[PDB]
């Protein structure tokens, strides 16, 4: 009089969204990628507009022997406060995403054994 | 004659996937931390883009008591396209934000009740 | 003697996890729009900056018919690297949001079923 086959829908239920939930963190690590990889893109940028600021004046004097060179800074160099706040977010990432996966462990292995229990009652 | 060990173990894993499900909510909000951060940097590199306009020519000038400067447009500012279409898709993120507490709270209300009736039945 | 009510707020727990996956996924998907609207505007800067070299020496001439026009490269377009690893980024999203859409289904299915196998216990 037990109901197994509804339980067996149940149970292949959560690991149905198990898989699911395992499958947002990859795709979660893909929008991390474009993320960071604009940031290269910006690194790169600020030092093409520190080349701007050398550019000031081509042959801006033709009777004497001088050039006048303005390199005045152009592309804000972030020193402590992005790299450090950078650094944490990475960081709080790292530990969510290890807590993740202690909890998909625990739930493959529980998933496993409450099967095997299904299994027990008409095995 | 009940299956509760299995009952408790299928209750017990709903938990475990409600934690991971609220965990990403948690992940997903430093992800967005990290693409705001890069607008205002943006807003930065905008205004110094500005000034590069402004540096034409130093020193064009031995035989004359001018300055010429040019000061013609270099960051295209968006005025109501990015402000308008920004605005609304951070409000989407904030009714879909509520939508999300709503379920959260009602699963953990009724987690807790379901793991109460169990315990009704040999309580 | 068998536990309807508790599998009722059970099989009920699922269909309100399933509905916060499936929010997962809209929320993932304004995410992404913000990071491809911040490309756009990228394209327009290296424009710009492009704009930017050939700004050199105004007026750096008055006794001479010629004009000294340096429009050395200034944003580092990028032809073969971003292009072909940003649509295999891309693509794997693709993928990855079919596979999602799948088991979503199933789980619909799935759960209107074992909904129904419930009612039949006492129809």
């Amino acid at each position: 009089a037990q109901s197994r086959t509804l339980l067996a829908g149940i149970v292949q239920q959560q690991q149905q969204l198990l898989d699911v939930v395992k499958r947002q963190q990859e795709l979660l690590r893909l929008t991390v990628w474009g993320t960071k990889n604009l940031q290269t893109r910006v690194t790169a940028i600020e030092k093409y507009l520190k080349d701007q600021a050398q550019l000031n004046a081509w042959g801006a004097a033709f009777r004497q022997v001088a050039h006048t060179t303005v390199p005045w800074p152009n592309a804000s160099l972030t020193p402590k406060w992005n790299n450090e706040t950078w650094q944490e977010w990475e960081r709080k990432v790292d530990f969510l995403e290890e807590n993740i996966t202690a909890l998909l462990e625990e739930a493959q292995i529980q998933q496993e054994k409450n099967m095997y229990e299904l299994q027990k009652l008409n095995s």
